[PDB]
């Protein structure tokens, strides 16, 4: 019913960065991780990936109940984590074959043609998008919408969508918030990472999670978040 980190220590070179990350995201909720850059919160989406880099020291990751530290990334998205396919430069992939080789890895099956465009209309329908755009091709904001597809089409549980790398790129920010309200309901929790409030006007948080010092802080409602972006970070630190 939850995705949750438990106690969670981390280090990476040699050098602890998460110190005792307690967040909770219910099933059915999605909710904000803010905080200054390099304070944890990204470090904290890639280790929820599963990236082998970090050395985890102690606590534990559950999805549902289960402890997913242990599992490899293929592992986790297999259990519920959305894990967005990732391509290289190549020329000549359309978008929808690319959506159906990333269907079909998550699945471990064939997926037919008749599945396979029905759940990609759905999917475009929510996302009030044209049928179009799945002839254009790969590496033609624009891997912004390629993973958004890949969100809707997956069916995942949960998404951890770090969104600091879009910085105030507004049609970057409401792409991936179209996507997350798309999926909004009580089979999906999200968690949005981000460094600027300005995302959460186009998605609407439950609960706002604010990380400094390798750990939570502060949580509020979107209130918190609003009142982060007015004052900024040092208010918060001070109280
Ligand atoms: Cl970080």
């Amino acid at each position: 019913s939850q995705l949750e980190i438990r106690d969670l220590w981390a280090s990476i070179d040699g050098e602890t960065i998460l110190k005792g990350v307690n967040l909770v995201v219910p099933k059915g909720e999605v909710h904000a991780l803010m905080g200054p850059n390099g304070a944890g919160k990204s470090t904290l989406g890639k280790i929820l990936a599963g990236d082998p880099e970090y050395t985890v020291e102690r606590g534990e990751i559950l999805l549902d109940g289960e402890n997913i530290l242990e599992l490899s990334p293929d592992e986790r998205a297999r259990k519920g984590l959305f894990l967005a396919f990732q391509y290289p430069v190549v020329p000549g992939v359309t978008i929808a074959n690319f959506l159906r080789l990333a269907l079909q890895a998550k699945l471990g099956r064939e997926v037919g043609v008749a599945e396979f465009w029905t759940k990609v209309k759905k999917a475009l329908e929510l996302l009030d998008w044209d049928e179009s755009y799945l002839s254009r091709y790969l590496n033609e904001g624009e891997k912004k919408r390629n993973e958004i597809l890949q969100l809707l089409v997956l069916e995942p549980t949960y998404a951890v969508l770090d969104e600091t790398d879009s910085g105030l790129d507004i049609d970057a920010l409401k792409v991936v918030a179209r996507g997350v309200n798309a999926m909004r309901g009580p089979n999906f929790g999200a968690l949005v990472i981000t460094h600027y409030q300005r995302i959460l006007n186009y998605i609407q948080p439950d609960k706002v999670h604010v990380m400094m010092d390798g750990r939570v802080v502060a949580t509020g409602g979107p209130e918190l978040a609003l009142e982060l972006e007015a004052k900024g970070y040092e208010w918060l630190k001070e109280k």
